[PDB]
């Protein structure tokens, strides 16, 4: 126990933000615990193409993104979802922080197949010491689903891509991937618990589809590379666990 969690809050999961999530934060951030939040926002980057007149493809659960599209995607990430999150913790006492020109200097990334997905990033590393000066302040990190090429260009990075990064690269306690449903469903219910060696083969007979690919994929991940526990469900401490074994 490094006392180390890091929360992934998915788009519809950011705009239903409960009583008891609030004060779990606070609780944690009172009892010492360091936090760290990512968030993504492909509900409200839809919604913004649909009003500014751009055809939403996906592939492989991953958004096809060219560059004048990435000026929609900023725009949703930081201004539409990232605030919102910042202004409810901080009326419930927490203290953190948004960042904006500090994210190129924490995510570093690279196109993912250009000719493919565009503007689609792949996490390269994460820059641990600017995200231990927040926590050495006792402040959240909040970071949107954004990173930056060697040359300097923002890149669209999957929310689940980065909070397997991020876990990593801390050597987080437990991962938490916050959504708009109670589990991973098979056959009609919420499935208790799963390991990294079984979630290959319900992407193969297809249990698993759309966003929740990239999701199971980064909770494999993370565990795989020793992080104890990740939880996938619509709230801060139920839902399916994953395990590596
Ligand atoms: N086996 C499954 N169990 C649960 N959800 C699934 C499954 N297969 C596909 N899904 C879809 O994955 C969605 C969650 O992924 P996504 O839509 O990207 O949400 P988020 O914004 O939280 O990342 C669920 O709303 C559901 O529609
Ligand atoms: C929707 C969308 O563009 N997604 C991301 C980023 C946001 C999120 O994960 O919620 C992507 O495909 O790369
Ligand atoms: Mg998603």
């Amino acid at each position: 126990m490094k006392d180390i969690i890091v929360i992934k809050i998915g788009g519809v999961a950011s705009q239903q933000l409960s009583g008891d999530f609030l004060s779990q934060i606070k609780n944690w951030q009172d009892a010492g615990k360091q936090l760290v939040i990512v968030h993504g926002g492909g509900f409200a980057i839809n919604k913004l193409m649909e009003e500014n007149q751009v055809p939403v493809k996906k592939i492989n659960g991953l958004r096809v993104t060219s560059k004048d599209d990435m000026v929609l995607v900023s725009h949703a990430l930081l201004d539409l979802v990232g605030k919102n999150l910042q202004e409810k913790l901080r009326q419930a006492g927490v203290s953190c922080q948004q960042l904006k020109s500090d994210i190129k200097h924490v995510v570093a990334a690279d196109y993912l197949d250009k000719d493919t997905y565009g503007y689609v990033g792949d996490v390269t590393h994460i820059n641990k010491r600017v995200i231990e000066e927040f926590l050495e302040n006792r402040q959240i990190p909040i970071l949107a689903s954004l990173g930056y090429s060697k040359e300097g260009d923002m890149l669209n990075i999957n929310a689940d891509y980065l909070a397997t990064a991020v876990a990593v690269a801390l050597a987080a306690d437990k991962l938490i991937l916050m959504t708009n449903v109670k589990g991973v469903l098979e056959n009609g219910a919420v499935l208790e618990k799963i390991t990294s060696h079984q979630v290959q083969e319900k992407i193969d007979t297809a249990v698993i589809t759309a966003g929740m690919i990239p999701k199971i994929e980064s909770a494999a991940k993370t565990v795989a590379a020793g992080v104890g526990q990740v939880l996938i469900g619509d709230n801060l401490l139920t839902g399916t666990l994953i395990t590596a074994d």
